[PDB]
C-alpha cells in the first residue's frame, strides 16, 4: 500500500495567479469568483502585523491582477471572508467542476495540488494532523494551493495553503477562510501544538493488514471504547469518537473483526511493541491512511 | 519531502475505454489514434496462450468498441505494433497534449494515472526497477493505464500497464509495445529477475534528508568510488558511475557534502543497519527518488 492522489485535472483547470503590487500567490477560480488568501494584499512591511481591514479599504477592484496563464481576468468586485479574499471576475470559468466546500477533521486525507505562480506543479496525498498542521511539501510561491477530495465527479475543497511553520509543517484554512488550528495569517513565529497519532487510521491500516492475510496481531481480547480511549491517551494516541467507530464499520464487516476487538489488538501493540515482527512489510504503524483510503486501494 | 506525481489533467483528457467482445481495458486517445494493450482482442481462452497475429486477422474494425465517457468513437482502421494495438478513429481528440513517446531506463521515475474501464482513478509516482518491473498500485481493470513525465507542457509517455506478476509487482511496455524486461503478454505465471537497489537514488534521498535537517547518518569517513562500488555490489546495490556522481553535483553543492562523503555514509548504513532509527520517517533506504526529483522538490 502507498499513498495515492486523486486525478488533479478538475482542480488544475481552476488554478490562477493573483497579484497585488509585487505580492503574488495562487487562487482558485470557480464560476465567476476567485478565492485566495487575503495575505496577498500585504506589502513586505505589512506581512508581520497586517491590519487587513485597513489594507482592504485602500484597495479597489483595479488593484488586483488575476491571471489564467498570461490572460488577465477583470475583477468586478472584492470582499473578505475570514482569511480568504473573494474576487468576483467578469468571466465564469468554463472548466468549473461540480464542487463543494468542506471543513475536514484531523485524520482525514486529501490530495494537494501544489502550484507556483498559478501553475500546477505536483500532486500528492496529505493527512490533517491532530495538531491541525499538515506534513506537506511546499516551496515559496505555494500560498493558495488547495487540497481536495473527489467523490463521483464532485470536488470537495477542504484546504487552502497559507504558511509554513518553523518546524517545517504547514498551516492553512478551509475555503471559507477559517484556519485549521490556532494560527493567524501573519508572518510571525507560530508553533504547532504537540502532535499525536491518528488512532482511527492506525486501525484502518490494521484492517488492511488483515485483508491481505497479515493478522498475527489479532489477540483473543476485547475492550470497551472508554477503556481503550483512556489507554490510548497514555501512549500519545488520539481518542476515538463515535464517528470513528462508524467509519470503521465497512472494514469491520469485510473482515469479520469487531472494531472493539481490533482496538484490543492495538492496545496490546501499544503496551508491548511489535517484537521485531512487521505489519504489511513495515516496522512502524502507518497513520495517514483513512478507512476510506483502505477500501479504495483494496 | 513527499513522493510527488505530476499533475495528471493532460493525461486524463486522453483516457478511453476499449472493448472487444467481453474483454475490456483502457486506451490512450491521441489525435485520431487510440493506443491500448493488444490483450484486449483475447477471449478468456485466448488469454492463456494467444497467437496475436492469428487473433487480429480474424477481427474487423466493427469488433472494437471505443468509448470516451458517454460518446462512442468509430474505429476506421487498426494495426498492431508489438504489444500495442493502434485503433484509428474518425474523430481527433481535442484534448491531445503536446506529447512524445519515450523508453525510460531502470532507476528513472514517472507518474502513473491508474484508470478503470476508461476512467481515471488515482495518480502516484513509480520507478522502473533494475529488473524492469514496477512496484505499482494496480487493481483488476487497470490494463492500459499509462505512466508519464511532464516537461514544459509536453507529456512524455513512457509506460503502458499490462499485467501483475505472482509476486504483486507489475509489468508493461513502452508506447511502441516493447515490454520492459523478459515478459510476454500471456496469462501465465511469470517471474522477474532478482531486483537490486537503485544506488544513485538512495544517495539523492540521503541528500533530501540532509536538506530537510536529518543528519544522524553522516560521518567523517571517506571512500573512493571503486571501494564504495565494491561494498554496493556486495549488498545487491547497482554500481555508481561517474555520470551518477556528476548528476549528484547540484545536491552536493547545496549541502556542501561531497558525493564520495555521502557514499561513505551509505556504506556504513549498509554495513551497520539503521539501528532502529528512521530517515525522513522511513525505516528502510528509499530508492525511488531520482536526483532530479529531489532537486525539483527541494
Ligand atoms: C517554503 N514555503 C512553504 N510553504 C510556503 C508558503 N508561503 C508562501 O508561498 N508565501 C509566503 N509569503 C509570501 C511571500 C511573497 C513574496 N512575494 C513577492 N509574494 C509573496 C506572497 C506570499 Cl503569500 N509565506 C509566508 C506566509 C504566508 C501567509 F499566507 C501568511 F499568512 C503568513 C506567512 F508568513 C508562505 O508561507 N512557503
Ligand atoms: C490485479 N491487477 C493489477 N494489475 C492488473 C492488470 N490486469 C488487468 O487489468 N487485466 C488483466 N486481464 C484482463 C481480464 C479481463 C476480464 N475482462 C472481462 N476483461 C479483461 C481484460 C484484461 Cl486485460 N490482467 C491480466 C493480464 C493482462 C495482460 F495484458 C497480459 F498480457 C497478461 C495477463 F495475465 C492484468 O494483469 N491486474
Amino acid at each position: 500500500f502507498r499513498k495515492m492522489a486523486f486525478p488533479s485535472g478538475k482542480v488544475e483547470g481552476c488554478m490562477v495567479q493573483v497579484t497585488c503590487g509585487t505580492t503574488t500567490l495562487n487562487g482558485l477560480w470557480l464560476d465567476d469568483v476567485v478565492y485566495c488568501p487575503r495575505h496577498v494584499i500585504c506589502t513586505s512591511e505589512d506581512m508581520l502585523n497586517p491590519n487587513y481591514e485597513d489594507l482592504l479599504i485602500r484597495k479597489s477592484n483595479h488593484n488586483f491582477l488575476v491571471q489564467a496563464g498570461n490572460v488577465q481576468l477583470r475583477v468586478i468586485g472584492h470582499s473578505m471572508q475570514n482569511c480568504v479574499l473573494k474576487l468576483k471576475v467578469d468571466t465564469a470559468n468554463p472548466k468549473t467542476p461540480k464542487y463543494k466546500f468542506v471543513r475536514i477533521q484531523p485524520g482525514q486525507t486529501f490530495s494537494v495540488l501544489a502550484c507556483y505562480n498559478g501553475s500546477p506543479s505536483g500532486v500528492y496525498q496529505c493527512a490533517m494532523r491532530p495538531n491541525f498542521t499538515i506534513k506537506g511539501s511546499f516551496l515559496n510561491g505555494s500560498c493558495g494551493s488547495v487540497g481536495f477530495n473527489i467523490d463521483y465527479d464532485c470536488v470537495s475543497f477542504c484546504y487552502m495553503h497559507h504558511m509554513e511553520l518553523p518546524t517545517g509543517v504547514h498551516a492553512g484554512t478551509d475555503l471559507e477562510g477559517n484556519f485549521y488550528g490556532p494560527f493567524v495569517d501573519r508572518q510571525t513565529a507560530q508553533a504547532a501544538g504537540t502532535d499525536t497519532t491518528i488512532t482511527v487510521n492506525v486501525l484502518a491500516w490494521l484492517y488492511a493488514a488483515v485483508i491481505n492475510g497479515d493478522r498475527w496481531f489479532l489477540n483473543r481480547f476485547t475492550t470497551t471504547l472508554n477503556d481503550f480511549n483512556l489507554v490510548a491517551m497514555k501512549y500519545n494516541y488520539e481518542p476515538l469518537t463515535q464517528d470513528h467507530v462508524d467509519i470503521l464499520g465497512p472494514l469491520s464487516a469485510q473482515t469479520g473483526i469487531a472494531v472493539l476487538d481490533m482496538c484490543a489488538s492495538l492496545k496490546e501493540l501499544l503496551q508491548n511493541g511489535m517484537n521485531g515482527r512487521t505489519i504489511l512489510g513495515s516496522a512502524l504503524l502507518e497513520d495517514e491512511f483513512t478507512p476510506f483510503d483502505v477500501v479504495r486501494q483494496c
